[PDB]
């Protein structure tokens, strides 16, 4: 399953949901909407 958006998501396991625009972010420490 994919990771939505504020999902706690590691730099080297990224899980983040691709379809809602979402990528893990290590700045957030989750997954971030894509600016």
């Amino acid at each position: 399953e994919c990771l939505e958006i504020f999902k706690a998501c590691n730099p080297s396991n990224d899980q983040c949901c691709k379809s809602s625009k979402l990528v893990c972010s290590r700045k957030t420490r989750w997954c971030k909407y894509q600016i």
